[PDB]
């Protein structure tokens, strides 16, 4: 089964009003940039961003111009003809729209509330859809709390429901309809929904998690943003999850979340196999396109794991752009992001940045000495290490934002193509390296094991296994007599 | 209000049935060595052990001569002379019934199953009662287990109801009948059904905790059976209350159940201050009147905290009765336990006993240096500490197993009544000592605490303090945007 490979096309409703092919002053990348090839390396495009209105309908931005819109998303569905297996989808939500501090949030909160709310949004997911020719629809609410998860779950629910039918009146057995979300890659997000994981991802095709702005501004040490792996020189975590719903034991939260952690790629992606009912195939691994960027760090690191001086707050609060060379910077106003596009000719150009590489994390960065700048990024190497993970571990692809970040050649893109699907690329002997593996455990990811079958009438002494319903137990102290499950000295240690 | 002072009176069927008061050798504690005066000291006394039949009714010992079993409970009765306040009650259960492989487990289970066993079982209970005079009904279950929680309390729901309309029919508002139980003083047995205190406890009168047996041979280290508080230089144990199906985040489990800990009284109390709905008046503190003897113990310590050579198994698997001096533990045929009486004999005897007193438990033990003997007990010195603490505490009062270990005179007994109610006892004081205290927090005993009103709209760091809903919440981590109790990030920490 072929890997998703799900890129993000983001157009601002600006750019999208003033639409053209032949002006990056205006466009920085039009659709005229996803060449064929690059349309054939896609599974899936995320066309990006819808929003949900004061009349909880999901809907385009009020200030969009219509025929202008349709006409982008047509240029989009357009690329299908080279590549059958593409879907264009479109997002609902992102940061800006629905962060609990964002302009749209109590849309979200409202249009989940309720049985009519549901269904009445849900329609409206669909007939936006059909109406504009999308393939599908992924929500990417950041990030319902725990009070908000069942009706977010039954929207999504109710969705299923109408794309299923939507599929089946329509002929398009073949290329179903799907249902995505946006997920959390770091613990302290994903701690609102965790506990109830099985049943947010059960009427989805992908959770595509966003494991990357594992580090930014607003942390007081400087990091990379999308390690792979743990480095102990690195910072390490408070493991939000063991305060998540789960109505788990002290030992059961205990061997799940060890804290603190580091946070990485790989520890978000065990903390979602560690539930039962989520299938690695499934989960999606988000990389980033970009990087970010800090002032005022430190050497004897080349800048990792340093104190700076980076304004953490949006807009950028400031008029000095310090990024040297980085001329999309002082477009967009903000020195602290910068494309792989923009960083590649910042390397290129003599600026006086050096690449170095960690080779726990397995990701690169790039360290300004004279001034005092480090950068973390993901680059078509430390893709393949990640490709191999997602090989390995059994996940369903890989997620990016965004195509408009990726260098004119398209390289980032090939690049994770090729380690997916080029018959001449073997990654049998890449060394995934000593950086540090998450080691939590918990019901969905139990090692297979062996043991006398419980019985019952028997006294236990602290430390026997035994098996029962199927999976292998292990008391908690002694003089046991009481069976597992219906008496808290024993504990799920593994599965028959 | 006057504190309860309960004390067992146990017998076995044979003792019943060839009841005399002319013949220690047959019945070594007979009804009358209980004078008018030990009356008076008593609130309660607690005749031992009724049973739940196969029928799942309330019943004697099928072996019991009933006439003679009448005329026991008549002398107890006839007691009620002399203390005006004095209750005669009746005890179910017991280890040797009830416990998870005992004799008659399996009707405890089933009597509580169904709103018509629950109904047919309490009125078995009232009718005892009444054909035989007794007032009130104790259940000392060891111990339900959580799937058969709800069932227990549903059946003490049952009694309450047909106590109360008896106390109606009979005109007994001046000495209503009563309903207890006797509960675990230790994590491991509390475990069980900790989560449910509050229901447990609502419809009696006193719940009697077994704060004793807190150690023993079946422990690998010689120890005090009851210490009020810790001694550092003891061993600890695993808090079992962490693993109970509480619902609770892993910050609550562990500053509610720290572990390893102390097995004290102490904890045992304070443990169930910690659930709310539990009140302190409804609290009393078992006590032993008995001691318990190890064998191969090291010097160095008097004997405390020493490996040992005593066997844990039950009956005793030896005839060696290897406790110089204790003439019951040959009659009895265990060497293991020895009462109060017989030990003071053993003191008294130059023996080679010495007794010693540990002033962090606040307890006394026994030594024997040359055959390497230690004892654990309690005498009317560590009752000064336990009543004092009683008092400060405001529990109910005092329970003991049993009244026949006590020695003729009744020292035992007097002690208690005199550290509750003699006006030439002034404890005021009494230095309660530096030994350990227990020290976690649920939500039975949150401090009052202080905080700005939580502002919607507002990010907040870690650390943070906020009122909201009734309570002090802290956020354990920072960039904060969520309400409280909305999220795992933030943590109750007091009450407005
Ligand atoms: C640590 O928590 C934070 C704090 C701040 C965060 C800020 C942003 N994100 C996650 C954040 C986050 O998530 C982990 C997601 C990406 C993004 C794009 C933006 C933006 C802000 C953010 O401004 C406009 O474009
Ligand atoms: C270590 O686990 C054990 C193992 C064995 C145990 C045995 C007994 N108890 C706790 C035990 C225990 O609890 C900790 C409670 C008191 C008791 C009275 C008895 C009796 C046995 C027991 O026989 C009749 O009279």
């Amino acid at each position: 089964t072929r890997k998703a490979v799900i890129g993000y096309y983001f157009i601002p409703t600006n750019q999208i009003n003033n639409y053209t092919e032949t002006d990056t002053s205006v466009v920085p990348f039009p659709v005229s940039n996803i060449t064929p090839a690059k349309a054939k390396q896609l599974t899936h495009i995320n066309f990006s961003f819808l929003d949900i209105n004061s009349n909880l309908e999901c809907a385009w931005d009020p200030a969009t111009n219509d025929a202008k819109a349709r006409d982008v998303v047509n240029r989009l569905t357009a690329l299908k003809a080279h590549n059958p297996s593409l879907r264009i989808m479109f997002s609902i939500g992102g940061w800006y729209y629905s962060n609990d501090l964002g302009v749209s949030h109590a849309n979200y909160v409202n249009a989940v509330k309720t049985p009519a709310s549901r269904a009445k949004f849900a329609q409206s997911c669909v007939r936006i859809m059909k109406d504009y020719g999308f393939d599908g629809v992924d929500i990417d609410w950041e990030y319902p709390q725990a009070a908000e998860v069942d009706g977010f779950i039954a929207a999504l629910q109710e969705i299923r429901t109408l794309l299923n039918q939507q599929t089946i009146t329509d002929g398009r057995q073949a290329l179903p309809y799907q249902l995505t979300i946006a997920g959390a890659g770091g613990a302290f997000f994903l701690s609102r929904y965790y506990s109830k994981l099985a049943q947010i991802v059960a009427p989805l095709d992908y959770i595509n998690l966003m494991t990357y702005d594992l580090a930014g501004p607003w942390e007081k040490v400087t990091n990379h943003q999308a390690a792979l792996f743990g480095d102990a020189a690195g910072p390490t975590f408070y493991n939000a999850l063991r305060e998540a719903n789960l109505g788990w034991s002290w030992e059961e939260l205990t061997r799940a979340f060890p804290s603190p952690f580091s946070l990485t790629v790989d520890a978000a992606v065990q903390q979602h196999l560690m539930m039962e009912g989520v299938p690695s195939a499934k989960i999606v691994m988000g990389v980033p396109f970009y990087g970010r960027a800090f002032k005022g760090v430190s050497g004897g690191n080349g800048g990792q794991y340093s104190s700076h001086s980076t304004p953490g707050e949006d807009p950028y609060p400031s008029t000095d752009y310090w990024l040297v060379g980085c001329e999309e910077c002082v477009r967009d106003k903000d020195p602290r992001i910068a494309s792989y596009r923009q960083l590649e000719q910042m390397l290129q150009g003599n600026y006086g940045y050096q690449r170095l590489w960690n080779d726990k994390t397995k990701t690169p960065y790039l360290y300004h000495a004279q001034n005092g700048l480090f950068v973390t990024y993901d680059d078509a190497e430390s893709f393949k290490y990640k490709a191999k993970y997602i090989k390995q571990q059994q996940l369903g692809g890989v997620m990016f934002w965004h195509l408009g970040q990726d260098n004119r050649n398209g390289d980032l893109l090939a690049a994770l193509d090729r380690y997916f699907n080029a018959a001449d690329y073997d990654d049998s002997q890449l060394d995934m390296g000593t950086g540090l593996r998450y080691t939590g455990v918990g019901p969905g990811n139990l090692p297979i094991m062996t043991a006398p079958a419980y019985v019952p009438g028997t006294t236990y002494a602290q430390g026997a296994l035994v098996s029962y319903q199927g999976y292998v137990w292990q008391t908690k102290w002694g003089y046991i007599t009481s069976a597992p499950g219906s008496d808290s000295a024993w504990l799920k240690v593994g599965r028959v």
